[PDB]
This record gives C-alpha cells, sequence and structure tokens, in this order.
C-alpha cells in the first residue's frame, strides 16, 4: 500500500519545490530591488502555515500546490502611506517590472540547471558501447573488427557511452584518412583496430554505423554469475556466486547469451549443467521457472558477473554547462510538442531528472502570452514600447581562461 503513499509524497514534494521556487524567484527579485512584496502564497485550499517576517510579508502555504502567487502593492489593490510608498509595484518604474514578471519562469529554468548540475556531478548510468555484430563485406570487415567487444575510445577520444561513440565517429570520418579504435574483446586485453575510411565518402540513406559495419546490442561475457537471488531456481539448484557454467545439457557454452538461450527457452524443464567452481568441474541441475511477465520466457534468477553499464563523472563547471545544454534541449523539446498542437537508472536520480523536466515545462508554459500569467505580462510590456560591461565580462573570462591554462601547463616525458 506504500505505492500510493510514496507516489503521492513524491508528487507533493515535486509540486511544492517547483511552485515554491517560482514564487521565491518572484519574491527575491522583489526584495533585491526595493519593491516590497505583500503576500507570498503557495498552493490552493485551506492555509495551514502563515508567517510574517520583519517587514510585513505574509508567507502562506496551502495543501494543494497547483499554483501560487506573490502579491505586491497596487494603488487599486491597496494603499500604503509615504513610509513605504516608493516601494510599491505600480509606483516603481516600468523597467523593473520586466525583470519582476520574468523572475518566476526563469527561476524554474535555473532550478533545472542546478538539478541537472546535481545529477551530472554525482554520476549517471549509461549503456556500454558494445559491438555485438560485425557486418560482412564492409569497412569494419576489411579490418577484421572483433565481433563482441566494448568500444573504449575512438581516435584517442575516450567514449563511455553510445552517443559519445557516434559523435567521435561522425566527427573524424571526413576529417582524415583513417580511424583508430581502442576496443576490448572478451577475456582479452584491450587492442586497437585501424579502419581505412579514405575511399568511402557518404551514404545518403543508411545508419552511419551500418555504413561502417558496427552493429550494437546487449553486453556479453563469460557465463559467470555475480548475483544469485533468494528463493530463486538458481539458489534451490545450488548455483553460487562465482560459478562459471561450462556446459549445459552436454553442449558446452562460452557466452552469457547461450546460457540465457538455454534458460529462457525451457521454462519448468530441468537443465543439467556442469560449472567451474573453484577450479572444480561440478554437476548441477536447475529448473527454470515460468516468468511473471511472459510464461514463454524461462526464469532462473541470476545476474551476470561482468559489468553492464558505465557511469560518467563530471566536475563543477563542466556539469553546470551540461545542465544548461540539457535545459535548452528540454526547452526545444517542449517547443516542438507545442508545435504539434498547431535507460535504467539508479534510484532518486530519475526523480530529479523528472523534477527538472517538469520545471522546464512549467517555466515554458507560464512564459507564454496568456490572460493571467507571467508570460502574459512579459508580452504586455513587449508590445508596449551596459555594453561596456558586456565586453568587459567576456574580456575578464577570456583572461581567466588564459591564466588557468597557463597554470594548467605547469602546476597541472614519454
Ligand atoms: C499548474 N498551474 C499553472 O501553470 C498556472 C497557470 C496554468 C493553469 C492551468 C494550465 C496551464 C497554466 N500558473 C501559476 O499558477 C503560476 C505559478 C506557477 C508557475 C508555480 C502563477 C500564475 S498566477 C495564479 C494562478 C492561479 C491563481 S493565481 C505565477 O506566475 N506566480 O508568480
Ligand atoms: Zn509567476
Amino acid at each position: 500500500m506504500t505505492d500510493f503513499l510514496y507516489s503521492i509524497f513524491g508528487l507533493l514534494i515535486l509540486l511544492g519545490v517547483l511552485v515554491t521556487f517560482h514564487e521565491w524567484g518572484h519574491y527575491w527579485v522583489a526584495k533585491k530591488l526595493g519593491v516590497k512584496a505583500l503576500r507570498f502564497s503557495v498552493g490552493f485550499g485551506k492555509p495551514i502555515w502563515g508567517r510574517t517576517n520583519k517587514h510585513g510579508t505574509e508567507f502562506v502555504i496551502a495543501p494543494i500546490p497547483l499554483g501560487g502567487y506573490v502579491r505586491f502593492v497596487d494603488e487599486r489593490e491597496g494603499e500604503v502611506a509615504e513610509a513605504d510608498l516608493p516601494f510599491a509595484f505600480n509606483r516603481q518604474q516600468v523597467w523593473k517590472r520586466i525583470l519582476i514578471v520574468l523572475a518566476g519562469p526563469m527561476a524554474n529554468f535555473l532550478l533545472a540547471i542546478v538539478v541537472y548540475a546535481a545529477v551530472y556531478m554525482m554520476g549517471i548510468a549509461v549503456g556500454k558501447p558494445f559491438v555485438t555484430n560485425v557486418l560482412p563485406n564492409t569497412v569494419a570487415a576489411q579490418a577484421n573488427f572483433p565481433e563482441n567487444s566494448e568500444i573504449l575510445s575512438v581516435d584517442g577520444v575516450q567514449v563511455k557511452s553510445l552517443e559519445d561513440a557516434i559523435f567521435a565517429f561522425v566527427d573524424h570520418i571526413d576529417d582524415d584518412k583513417t580511424i583508430k579504435v581502442v576496443v576490448k574483446p572478451l577475456n582479452q586485453e584491450p587492442t586497437t583496430v585501424v579502419l581505412d575510411v579514405s575511399q568511402w565518402q557518404e551514404p545518403d540513406e543508411g545508419t552511419i554505423f551500418d555504413s561502417l559495419g558496427l552493429g550494437f546490442g546487449r553486453v556479453n561475457g563469460e557465463p559467470s554469475l555475480g548475483l544469485v537471488a533468494k528463493d530463486s531456481p538458481a539458489e534451490k539448484g545450488g548455483l553460487k556466486v562465482g560459478d562459471t557454467v561450462v556446459s549445459v545439457n552436454g553442449e558446452s557454452i562460452s557466452l552469457w547469451s547461450e546460457f540465457v538461450s538455454f534458460i529462457e527457452n525451457n521454462p519448468g524443464k530441468p537443465l543439467e549443467l556442469i560449472v567451474a567452481r573453484d577450479g572444480y568441474q561440478q554437476p548441477l541441475v536447475v529448473t527454470p521457472e515460468a516468468n511473471e511477465r511472459d510464461r514463454t520466457i524461462g526464469y532462473l534468477g541470476i545476474s551476470p558477473a561482468f559489468q553492464g553499464y558505465n557511469v560518467i563523472n563530471y566536475g563543477f563547471f563542466e556539469s553546470f554547462g551540461k545542465g544548461a545544454e540539457q535545459t535548452w534541449v528540454m526547452v526545444e523539446r517542449i517547443g516542438s510538442f507545442l508545435g504539434k498542437l498547431i535507460t535504467a537508472q539508479a534510484g532518486m536520480v530519475a526523480f530529479l531528472l523528472y523534477l527538472a523536466m517538469i520545471s522546464v515545462n512549467l517555466g515554458f508554459v507560464n512564459l507564454l502570452p496568456i490572460p493571467m500569467l507571467d508570460g502574459g505580462h512579459l508580452m504586455y510590456y513587449l508590445v508596449e514600447l551596459v555594453g561596456i560591461i558586456l565586453v568587459l565580462t567576456i574580456m575578464a573570462i577570456a583572461l581567466f581562461f588564459d591564466i588557468n591554462r597557463i597554470n594548467q601547463l605547469e602546476s597541472s616525458f614519454q
């Protein structure tokens, strides 16, 4: 029953964070400009939390966080004496109101940045760039590319995912004559393969990998077990962690794929195998079980030894830049979605990605010209109507980059 409890708790956390940070961007742009706010309400329904600070702002929280507001001072909405008169929203300049109404929608964006900057720093799980099929009679076939191996790097440029591999390939195809690929076969030390890409020009229609002959797929390896679950057919059959299956039903195997082939295709029927346990060839008998999602598939309850995924660690400002990139990508995605009108992760990381995506979506939808919205006001001021610093900032950051590389050459031989 924790399903509903947990999903509702997560949804409330997400909505509360988003609305609170939108209204907090509003209130912060108000406070850092002299425009004193009046009320800071978050959510819909019956207020439960109401606090007044030093000035007089009334922070109010509500249980239904489908939208909030920050009310300021208007001569039609209220009236304050000369004590706080030049701090009213309508009395202020029309120039400050542009930054005031833009505080919220940008804030969401900023939030996404941070959130993305938080997930690229810690790490993220991606699929290994694993070649499983070498096409006959292609460029990778002339080089005798190792069928079944994990791509480590292309032209020295290290790759830790599939998109990295395709980018490193596309970038260096028509830039020089050949391409060196560092790749690791199974049970072997890493080795380099040279691809002659001089004669081949471009294929107007076709996968850029099939043009070279690189078929990708699942990661493979030895039939060694890394995990065995409790109350699993493997545990009852005597399979242990560290066992290497040598043969199944007389037929010797050499890959995890053959073992899963024997497992999935024979549910409920016992398989007599021989495994290499601690340098000892030992016979076992295990009976696969009918899978829960598909009784056609046989289920044994084992996980392979070899590592399947990769984790990408990023620094500080590199992660900030990647987060800005992903936020802009989300912006373009929701833009195309609106134009239509007219990946296994590791825990809460997926929830943070969903939070950032929904933040981008909210900052985009509330920045459109609609009746009562921030974008409505930004359009209201748009169709109603410095550089020294602009150059000095780029000058300063260029000097910083140069000095940082100077220190990098020394403080940071064959
Ligand atoms: C999910 N709710 C929304 O997206 C609505 C507008 C809307 C409703 C339905 C469908 C599409 C859009 N936006 C807001 O609530 C803004 C705050 C959000 C960004 C946290 C809010 C708009 S003002 C008011 C809305 C309701 C009473 S007062 C704002 O800008 N405060 O500074
Ligand atoms: Zn707003």
